[PDB]
């Protein structure tokens, strides 16, 4: 919007910057002038009626300027450029009291008969010390200055202008009364030395300024010499009120400073600590070393600045987020944990870490606590040692830095193997578990490039080699679970997502919980596309699952004829456990198309069943010329006789079919040739 | 568009949902499986091979997971696609606490 209206002066431009730290200067002296050429000038010398003039002009310009500056909203928080939202934040909030005091107030004073009434109005001209109220609390916000300093150097001002403008209301009051009786004044009756203000209207300026203001300083602090006194009822007054509320301001005073020495101490809550657990180690004689590691310890909370780490929580997430990808991201590509996965992996590590710092000898983790997060050691040794029977802690290999442990635990989900020691100030990042997980979730494939890495890690260090058979167990679970989504997408139809799974590192002889290679599935799903990049992959045609069936089974049960076809390129073959047998039961069946694929892969010709009958028998027996002609082709041999001693020609002549009893006839008779 | 990659996307989510189901039938986390009736697809959603989790419940002997399941409704008679109730491969399994079971 600041292109929207010209001429509109930023907040914090660096010009109105300038003109501020200018117009604060004639501020300042404004203030501090108003009262001196209220009382002590019945009317203002010409001597220095340029320096008034030109001050007025010099708040006149800012009366024009800030017409014109933009101001931050307090509602909407962001600056308003526009001259008709600008010039009423000046016409309710300040112009009234600033164009008043603007006005030539010594010359209509002078040009009205010299009435002290029109001269009262000089008085408004000290709303411009808000101008120092605005360069104060600016300042405030400055963590450059303590927020209490900056409160005990206004009150410091505060006392600055109320004693200037006492002595000055002082001197004015002594100036009330006529000059014939200036003997009755504060200031008219005042002998000093030998000096006596007899004539005190006619003293120099500053002579008169400096008692007057002698008076009000020595009063601020309540010395009260009794040398400079007030002598009126009106100088009583005065004095009565003035003595009051600086009462209260030295009050206020006192608090404020008092405020700052107990509220701001920080090293000092260290030296308090201190004092203390010095009378600890002194009237327990503790070994000068242990002195040291506990100073050390305490010196450290004030060192390693947890609340530093703690404020983290305060600042939103993705604020936050960002300050650990500018922090934290070196110290995890250190890892080698993650080593090379996806650089959104990375960054999602990045995130969500919560650095943690460690004391030398302290231990961190100990041994059966489940892992509730995953430190990295950034900067430090770290050491494991495992309680025995017997009680000896097993010595492990050192955790230097840029390393991550407790990593393998959170992967099998167990509690932590080795009690874990802090041998010198380490850089422990943390990443909870729970965080690490749903990022594991998302990013399966940086998961398992991780498995890997963790493989490598495990024969990395022997301890965790102690451990390798539940990081078996885990890496079983995670294999079982890719051959699940294996074969859920050769049940689905996602080709191309299975093959880039396989190129992943799947095994398509990976077994699921129904241990039937996905080809089994492809098979029975006719995706005939998805077989063949199996049969790419090398798996065998004929792999028996869980159920005691092939993949050609599982083809043949829907009749995939281009899968079974497929397949039979490759030399498909049952070669099931009693294939002829089931064919016994094929025939049983009766599905002479069943039997035409099954017959096609040619697991086996015939075969006697718990009756001793070959398929061919049951054909035969039950007249099924077609399913015996077909056995029969397939090689099942009619001079087989069952149980009790009949050839499938004997069952076919006891039915009675005319071309069955020819065909077994003609080839039995042959056959016995 | 998301809600149009989602209109596949759930539809693989869920058969992974029914396929974890078997799984955690498979390797014993009931806790898990308790979550994940009332966060996840149910039983009665079959897999691949249309093999409910109570036929895996038959054969591991999970006789908690399958009171769970029980508790559900999920047919105790409701057959594999290979033809075949759960009942059968909890005698084949030799489970004879799920044979009970299933003869309740």
């Amino acid at each position: 919007g600041h292109n929207d209206y010209k001429y509109i002066i930023h907040p914090k431009n660096r010009w109105y910057k300038a003109w501020e730290m200018f117009i604060l200067v004639w501020a300042i002296y404004s203030s501090l002038f108003t009262p001196m050429e209220f009382g002590f000038f019945r009317g203002l010398p010409e001597r220095l009626f340029v320096l008034d003039i030109v001050g007025q002009i010099a708040f006149l310009v800012d009366i024009v300027l800030q017409f014109f500056v933009a101001y931050r909203d307090t509602q909407t928080y962001r600056t308003v450029y526009k001259p008709t939202r600008i010039a009423f934040r000046y016409l309710k909030s300040h112009f009234l009291m600033d164009f008043i005091g603007c006005f030539p107030w010594d010359l209509i004073y002078k040009a009205s008969g010299k009435h002290e009434l029109v001269r009262y109005l000089l008085w408004i001209r000290l709303f411009r010390v808000r101008k120092v109220v605005e360069f104060f609390q600016r300042l405030e916000k400055d963590t450059r200055i303590n927020y209490l300093f900056t409160r005990i150097l206004k009150l410091l001002f505060v006392e600055v202008y109320c004693t200037h403008t006492a002595a000055c209301i002082f001197y004015y009051l002594a100036t009330t009364l006529p000059p014939e009786n200036e003997g009755y004044t504060w200031i008219g009756s005042l002998k000093l030395g030998d000096y006596s203000y007899e004539n005190f209207r006619e003293i120099d300026l500053w002579k008169r300024y400096t008692t007057a203001l002698y008076f009000a300083i020595v009063t601020m602090a309540t010395v009260g010499y009794g040398d400079i006194h007030a002598v009126n009822l009106r100088e009583m007054i005065f004095v009565m009120i003035y003595v009051s509320f600086d009462m209260v301001l030295g009050a206020y005073l006192i608090g404020n400073i008092t405020a700052l020495i107990v509220k701001g101490s920080n090293t000092e809550r260290f030296r308090d600590k201190m004092n203390d657990l010095i009378s600890f180690m002194n009237r327990k004689k503790l070994g000068r070393d242990l002195r040291s590691q506990i100073t050390g310890h305490v010196r450290l909370q004030y060192d390693s600045h947890y609340t530093d780490t703690v404020m983290l929580q305060d600042i939103p997430a993705s604020i936050r987020a960002k300050i650990a990808q500018l922090l934290y991201l070196p110290y995890i590509k250190k890892v080698p944990l993650f080593k090379g996965c996806s650089t959104e992996f990375i960054n999602q590590i990045v995130i969500r870490l919560h650095e943690e710092y460690f004391l030398p000898g302290e231990v961190i983790t100990e041994q059966g606590n489940v892992v509730d997060h995953l430190y990295f050691v950034c900067e430090g040794l770290l050491e494991a040692l495992v309680t025995k029977t017997d009680g000896s802690e097993e010595s492990v290999t050192l955790l230097g830095p840029h390393t991550s442990f407790g990593d393998i635990s959170i992967i099998c989900n167990i509690s932590q193997p080795f009690t874990v020691r802090v041998c010198e100030l380490c850089h422990l990042l943390r990443l909870d578990k729970q965080s690490f997980s749903n990022i594991l979730e998302i990013y399966f494939h940086d998961g398992r490039t991780i498995l890997n890495n963790i493989m490598e890690e495990k024969e990395s260090n022997d301890r965790i080699k102690k451990l390798e058979s539940d990081i078996v167990i885990h890496i079983g679970k995670q294999e079982a679970e890719l051959a699940l989504k294996v074969n859920s997408a050769a049940f689905q139809g996602d080709f191309y997502q299975l093959k880039s799974l396989i190129r992943s590192g799947a095994d398509p002889n990976k077994t699921d919980y129904d241990g039937r290679s996905p080809l089994h599935l492809a098979a029975c799903r006719g995706y005939e596309d998805i077989t063949l990049f199996l049969i790419q992959e090398g798996v065998d045609v004929n792999l028996k699952d869980k159920f005691g069936h092939t993949p050609l089974f599982e083809a043949v049960k829907a009749g995939q004829e281009g899968v079974i076809g497929l397949l039979v390129k490759e030399g498909a073959s049952f070669n099931l456990e009693d294939s002829g047998n089931f064919l016994c039961t094929t025939v049983a069946k009766g599905d002479s198309d069943f039997l035409k694929r099954l017959l096609s892969s040619g697991m086996n010709p015939n075969s006697e069943d718990y009756d001793h009958r070959t398929p061919l028998h049951v054909a035969a027996s039950e007249g099924l010329f077609l399913m015996a002609k077909m056995l029969v082709e397939a090689g099942a041999s009619v001079i087989s006789k069952d149980r009790w001693g009949n050839s499938p020609l004997d069952e076919a002549r006891l039915c009675g079919n005319k071309k069955l009893i020819k065909l077994l006839e003609d080839v039995k008779n042959a056959q016995s040739s």
